């Protein structure tokens, strides 16, 4: 099954996040930054929700030896984490995560401190540090059907105090990333010829995206190639940036505000021609979209906590309608921090792992109703049973 053939099941999607891109060195980095080992029982209950594909953001430039290779026990174990979404039919989009910034930050920059342009010497070598651990993954996984994509990066220069203003000299860099990448894991043929590849934008920027990664500059021409991009508009209810406190959003939607931390931009007609650029750079022209994490923080407030509530159900609701509509998987970004929901300071997570249930309602009934009310855009060139 071809990349459009996949994507009009794999909505909605849900991230394993804080699990295995944790950068520690051992297979106890999966518990690391959140409490809770991965079970297939867990899988299933994020399957039994509505979640159809997973996001596993993973680390590998960490779990490698100072030969590049990657720990045998920690491949190993993100198969089996694999393998339980497989036994369920869940899509899994596997990852390079930010993996301590060895590409990330450091394929753009000299110095993770300030600012230095990259030389060819510093791309070239990327480039084959990318291909050499795409190689490994890539053939460990080679028997895997189309329910396995792999993404090659994450937020490639996302850092803004490094990046900021940079993105049009950045992205012709990315693009030879994003190359490497397919390359490589083409190059390992069989399933890994026909699997359904994910390559990231600038930033995982919308807007950045649009303008500097043009489809004519995508690394296949459409088929088993999709694009990915981010999504965390308004910061300050989807917890980027300012998110706790007096500048804080906690009410979010026309119909949703109340007396005060009303969101002031990004609300529901910013958010559909955000994704609408996106039917125009991509998936119009054949590219499905993943939006790989996007969140808002499930908070308890002093406030009208109903208000609120149902604020973060028609956000959720918004980004699954509004994608689907658009021909975008939309992924939650939800790292199981159950305590945060009873605080101000929220949290994003839907899935209490520890119990295996949904603890997050709000958003998951907002998720299951913005599918719902969805209609996949199909783009064909023979006939599909339907
Ligand atoms: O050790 C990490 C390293 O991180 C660098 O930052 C990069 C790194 O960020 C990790 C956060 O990812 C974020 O999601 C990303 C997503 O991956 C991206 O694709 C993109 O979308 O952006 C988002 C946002 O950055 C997660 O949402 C976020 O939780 C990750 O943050 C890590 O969180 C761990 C778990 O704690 C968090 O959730 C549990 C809650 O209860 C906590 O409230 C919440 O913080 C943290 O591990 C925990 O660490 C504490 C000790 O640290 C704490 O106190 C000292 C402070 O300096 C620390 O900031 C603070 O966290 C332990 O006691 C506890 O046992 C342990 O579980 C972990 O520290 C935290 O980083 O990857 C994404 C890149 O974009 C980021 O640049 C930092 O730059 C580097 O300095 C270093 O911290
Ligand atoms: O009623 C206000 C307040 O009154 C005090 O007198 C009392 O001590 C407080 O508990 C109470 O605050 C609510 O507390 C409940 C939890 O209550 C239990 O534990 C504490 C005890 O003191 C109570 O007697 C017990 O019944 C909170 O409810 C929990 O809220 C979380 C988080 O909810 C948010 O995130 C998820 C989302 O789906 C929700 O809609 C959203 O509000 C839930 O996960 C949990 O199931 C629920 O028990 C309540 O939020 C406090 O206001």
């Amino acid at each position: 099954k071809d990349a459009q053939a996949i994507a009009k099941d794999m909505y909605p999607g849900w991230n394993l996040g804080n699990t295995l891109e944790a950068t520690g060195s051992g297979l106890d980095a999966e518990t690391s930054w959140q409490p809770t080992l991965t079970t297939q029982q867990i899988i299933d209950a994020v399957k039994a929700a509505g979640f159809k594909s997973v996001r596993i953001p993973c680390s590998w430039d960490i779990h490698s030896d100072s030969n590049g290779e990657i720990d045998a026990q920690w491949m190993a174990r993100v198969k089996q984490v694999v393998n339980y979404c497989i036994n369920d039919g869940i899509y899994v989009v596997l990852n390079d995560h930010w993996d301590n910034g060895w590409i990330e930050v450091l394929g753009f920059s000299k110095s993770s401190s300030s600012y230095q342009a990259v030389d060819e010497a510093t791309i070239t070598s990327k480039i084959t540090r990318l291909k050499d651990l795409w190689t490994q993954i890539a053939n460990e996984f080679k028997d895997y059907d189309e329910h396995l994509l792999f993404a090659g990066l994450n937020e490639p220069f996302q850092e803004y105090s490094l990046f900021s203003g940079h993105h049009e000299e950045l992205t012709p860099i990315l693009c030879r990333y994003n190359q490497a990448f397919v390359e490589a894991v083409r190059a390992t043929g069989g399933n890994n010829a026909q699997r359904t590849l994910v390559v990231q934008g600038p930033s995982t920027n919308i807007n950045s995206s649009v303008n500097y990664m043009t489809a004519d500059k995508l690394p296949e021409t459409a088929g088993r190639l999709m694009v990915e991009v981010h999504y965390y508009d308004p910061g300050q209810f989807c917890g980027t940036f300012d998110a706790s406190g007096d500048n804080a959003f906690y009410f979010w939607g026309a119909a949703n505000h109340s007396t005060d931390h009303n969101a002031t931009y990004g609300e529901e007609a910013y958010m559909l021609s955000q994704f609408g650029l996106l039917k125009t750079a991509y998936t119009s022209l054949g590219y499905p979209v993943i939006i790989g994490e996007y969140a808002a923080l499930q908070r308890t407030i002093s406030g009208d906590q109903n208000k609120h509530n149902a604020s973060v159900k028609y956000f959720y609701q918004c980004v699954n309608e509004y994608a689907t509509n658009n021909g975008i998987i939309a992924f939650a970004w939800d790292t199981n921090d159950t305590n945060g929901l009873n605080s101000e300071g929220g949290s994003s997570t839907i899935i209490d792992r520890a119990n295996s249930a949904v603890v997050g309602n709000n958003a998951m009934e907002g998720v299951k109703a913005g599918v719902a009310a969805g209609k996949w855009p199909f783009l064909e060139h023979h006939h599909h049973h339907h």
